């Protein structure tokens, strides 16, 4: 189409030392961007499969994105199934049509990074609603239970999101719970995927009174949105999910069941994170998104996250594929 043109960029962002995912060292974050133009209209997307979580590799995503772009340029925008590519391409399309609103709040649940005191100091005097995120299942269960307990004790109105990524056996999950004072358990907003199996996670929720959330379950073939005793939320990671339309359908299905839906990071670059902030403000206006992952990186690119002190690279500094 005479009116259409596109650009594709490839990049690698250095990570801070000490970032681990499913027994892996994420030394750099590797990804792609697409920039679509149709007349005076422009739209961007991020295509960044996450090692150990995405089925597709960076290299596979690159090929799929390029071939999708080739078709789009010729007037065919049907999206591929590959989730990171479907997500990025769909965001670019949504930006071209103005469907993705410009607005964002740019606030996220702060992520604990090994210093609960700092987290306490940061939240203890924050006016309004206090929500934070603690990763669990990396250290031994006793440690996690004590940390969670101390934080809840330190700030009486703090609500914690906990993320286990299916780390625990039923025994370890019970060991974690025993260190959390029952008087404080109601202030665990949710514990994402405590156990290795979903049935064990549900049993844990019912036994302990600690609310749970689904995250990786949503990407399993069998997944059905269900209201269930103990289940309070779902975590939706668009890069691992697919198109913006699919993300919308999932948010809607969760809300229709009274479940909280959290728009969440797959460690995207700043560009993708700002888009997730817009998606969250639009589709989940009442729910703080899980986007506090930028500080794990050494640079921003193209669009900065407001308030980040990290340097921001311009597009001219990235490797251009198309
Ligand atoms: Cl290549
Ligand atoms: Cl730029
Ligand atoms: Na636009
Ligand atoms: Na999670």
């Amino acid at each position: 189409n005479a009116m259409r043109s596109a650009q594709v960029y490839r990049w690698q962002i250095p990570m801070d030392a000490g970032v681990v995912l499913r027994d892996r060292r994420l030394k750099t974050r590797d990804g792609l961007y697409v920039c679509l133009r149709d007349g005076e209209r422009e739209g961007w997307g991020e295509i960044s499969p996450l090692p150990g979580f995405s089925q597709e590799t960076w290299e596979e995503a690159q090929t799929a994105l390029l071939t999708w772009v080739n078709d789009w340029l010729q007037g065919s925008e049907g999206l591929p199934e590959m989730p990171s590519v479907a997500f990025g391409a769909s965001c670019a399309l949504a930006e071209l049509t103005g469907v993705l609103p410009e607005a964002a709040d740019y606030r996220a649940a702060p992520l604990c990074t090994g210093d609960p005191d700092d987290l306490v100091l940061r939240l203890a005097d924050m006016p309004g609603e206090k929500i934070a995120k603690v990763k669990v299942g990396l250290y031994e269960a006793v440690r996690d239970g004590m940390v969670v307990n101390l934080l809840l004790e330190a700030i009486p109105d703090l609500h914690l999101r906990l993320d286990a990524n299916r780390a625990w056996t039923p025994l370890k999950a019970q060991q974690f719970a025993k260190y959390v004072n029952p008087d404080y358990r109601a202030r665990i907003a949710f514990l994402e995927e405590p156990c290795k199996t979903r049935d064990d996670s549900r049993a844990f929720a019912r036994e302990t009174g600690i609310a749970i959330a689904w995250d990786e379950s949503l990407r399993e073939a069998d997944f059905t949105f269900e209201a269930e005793e103990g289940v309070r939320a779902v975590v939706i990671k668009p890069t691992l999910t697919g198109s913006l339309d699919k993300v919308r359908e999932q948010v809607a299905a969760a809300h229709a069941l009274g479940l909280t839906a959290v728009i969440s990071s797959s460690i995207e670059s700043s560009l993708g994170l700002t888009q997730l902030a817009r998606i969250a403000a639009w589709l989940t206006p009442g729910t703080l998104p899980g986007l506090d992952t930028l500080h794990l990186m050494q640079a921003q690119q193209i669009r900065p996250w407001p308030g980040s002190a990290l340097p921001c690279l311009k597009r001219e500094e990235l490797e251009r594929l198309l």
